[PDB]
């Protein structure tokens, strides 16, 4: 079911690609919107290869030339664009990274909506990219059951799917209610386990068991029982667990809600899901809030910067 | 014939065993019992997967919790159990490693003692952990013909074991006793070539021969002709080369006899070697001090670390 | 058609070598005779095996002893002898290396002389030995089209040698006539891709043609539209792609012509191409130069050093 909006371009030709980027900066001024046209019809890994060609030709960096004749709000998307697949997870989370000044926003969002399989791979590109290993850097700028659980999913040991027992399911449920609603204070190590460590498949059943016992959604109690960092944390980790595409969709709605525009979230969730699962964002985005991706993108940004973001995501008639 | 005295634990639940361990350490005090009963029953590798279940469910880091909640040699025991197995020796070489203040006893200890697959594999886990190569390391702490003895068995080259030539064993006898018993000063550089690259099998025989021809023990003439932690490094090598349970045992012997106890020693021996040949250790031991290991340990050591180093070393009735 | 002037001795014995090496330098005096009568002869694999074995039997450093005991330009030549092939080039890059007192005829000789294949190995010992990107360090100390040019040539991505098209010879010939001799001023990128990236096949006609369209070589109008850096490079790539080893040989003449002699370009290349075209390089630069290299050097060079360097050359009779 999952799908993205950007895919690789057919007869795809690196060189010519290479020729029109240079053509498009060489010499006074800067044609933005060849760069914006070329960059956002072609893949990820169609980027470095032109990138590649780019060097190759001219013996220039791609990334440090567009750094040096764009600006603003654009220039910041389209090096997001320029990062490979592989290391813009990372390198997000190194850049939230960074004492009492740390970006908590961005380690609760990424961590509670990237997979065990997507953790284990940013894990390793940021020991590789950075020298440091993420979890100690995550320990080191957080602290309490926020930080304990961050590293429960840094773990990425969440328990396989596999076939449903009812009587777990209810035990999960009741152990839940009396780790919150029914105790005076909250066992906060009883959610960690539970929601950090049980399967998606089983959660999706213990949510639906604990609103027939208690009369509250999971997300009720979350907001009931804690607060702070630990609870967007916990929300995030649920709303995944319900919909990876529904939680990035409500991220994205309340980056343009309000008076301006979180345009780092902008960029960050459009860029990371472009070639994952935008589609399904754009999807739940308009049953959700009743408005299309694009013509709240549309209404919410200006110049290039806006022109860009529209073609990522296409989706005007959604 | 070579057997330790921890083995794997048969129905290993690693999650239990993790419970468990949270439940002895959580809120006011600590039990110290449960902890020391499991660890000594689990083997290293077992002790890993505990760790990684522990973070997996709680989010913490096992060995963290422990260093916060134990105390004193207690605590430096079982730091020492949790340490993996294959970086262990490496964590004490660097540890031993730190200017003229260096621990001599510790790299002679080690490196005359392990075999030269097992320096194969501490070189290559040094450099991993530590990014710096272990021989370098000696050599920036160590002078003269000591470390040119601990270069020669970093090298882990030493002849392999193969069928035994009578006239070369002759020569090397003959060799030794004329570069140190019938000369005037010490040819060191022989004794370090012989002693350091021959093969265990082909030294045990020239150690026979040289007896006959000389009619003194080889470690006699080595004490007779050099001194300092060369005189150390090379009975170390020559003891081992004879019994590395015999030379170990009497390791073990020395950090406990006078007063007080080596505990350093003590730890290293008993974990270092409990999966590998502290069974033949113990048998030695008994032989050759006609007192149990175990009655050592249980006469010089004290409380819980007493009772972890017993469970460890098994052999009331050797 | 390549051939070197070293290779392996047949009956090698690295630890006779060790030995004889060992009592070469053992107590007071050097005797640099026996070192040099040696090392000349033994391929660098060889010598690193050597170098082993001097280790296990002595527990000494061969090369650390050997910059002990020797002096001067010979001492160089043989450090330089003992690096191994695979680290020699990112060696002499690194030391290369050193801000606007960089050595650029170092760069642009290597840079411009290896394949492809031999830029790949390259790039790949510097980050394994020096813990830095080369390309990022050849960046961060030179500018303008030089350093364009080396990044191109660091891409090692010139197109493949295949079947020749006429068309695009032609095609190539007449945007070079244009790029420059045609144009007030130079488009130095035209020539820094033509050069840089089409084939070695491939450029070699275009040179013929060019020269039939223009009346003049390559290199005339080189000399005619470029200076300074980019000019020694320029030259020194189209030399290297008529011939390498000719263009190595014209880079020993000028080593050697005039006042002294520049000894570190002498003894970079006679042991860099020792095991791989020094032949060729001889044969090209008695063809050039009517004279032998063994004769030049032998004129230029003096004591141990001549003595070396003319056992590593061969070709008296050249
Ligand atoms: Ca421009
Ligand atoms: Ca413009
Ligand atoms: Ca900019
Ligand atoms: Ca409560
Ligand atoms: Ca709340
Ligand atoms: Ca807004
Ligand atoms: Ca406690
Ligand atoms: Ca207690
Ligand atoms: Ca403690
Ligand atoms: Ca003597
Ligand atoms: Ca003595
Ligand atoms: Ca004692
Ligand atoms: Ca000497
Ligand atoms: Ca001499
Ligand atoms: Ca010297
Ligand atoms: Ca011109
Ligand atoms: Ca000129
Ligand atoms: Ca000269
Ligand atoms: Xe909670
Ligand atoms: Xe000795
Ligand atoms: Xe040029």
């Amino acid at each position: 079911a999952l799908r993205g909006t950007v895919t690789d371009f057919s007869g795809f030709d690196g060189r010519a690609d290479a020729e029109v980027l240079r053509k498009a900066m060489k010499g006074l001024g800067t044609d933005e919107d060849s760069i914006l046209n070329l960059l956002t019809a072609r893949s990820n890994a169609q980027r470095q290869q032109i990138a590649e060609e780019f060097k190759t030709l001219f013996g220039r960096d791609l990334v440090n030339d567009m750094k040096s004749e764009l600006t603003g709000k654009f220039e910041k998307l389209i090096v997001a664009l320029m990062k490979p697949s592989r290391l813009y997870d990372a390198y997000e989370l190194k850049h939230a990274l960074k004492g009492a000044g740390t970006d908590e926003k961005v380690l609760t969002e990424i961590i509670a909506s990237r997979t065990p399989e997507e953790l284990r791979a940013i894990k390793q590109a940021y020991e590789e990219e950075y020298g440091s290993n993420l979890e100690d850097d995550v320990v080191g700028d957080t602290s309490g059951y926020y930080q304990r659980m961050l590293v429960v999913l840094l773990q990425a040991n969440r328990d396989p799917d596999t076939a449903i027992d009812d009587a777990q399911v209810e035990l999960d449920a009741q152990a839940l209610f009396q780790a919150g609603e029914l105790k005076w204070g909250t066992d906060e190590e009883k959610f960690i386990t539970i929601l950090g460590t049980r399967s998606v498949s089983h959660l999706r059943r213990v949510f639906d068991k604990y609103m027939t016992i208690s009369g509250f959604q999971i997300e009720e109690t979350i907001d009931r029982e804690t607060s702070g960092n630990l609870e967007n944390l916990l929300l995030a980790v649920v709303k995944s667990i319900r919909s990876i595409p529904a939680y990035l969709a409500e991220t994205l709605y309340y980056a343009m809600k309000g008076a301006g525009t979180d345009d780092h979230t902008l960029i960050r969730v459009i860029v990371s899901r472009s070639e994952i699962d935008l589609f399904n964002i754009r999807k739940e985005f308009r049953k959700n809030f009743a408005t299309s991706l694009y013509s709240m993108i549309k209404g919410d940004t200006s110049g290039d910067y806006k022109k860009a973001l529209l073609l990522l995501c296409g989706g005007e008639d959604d």
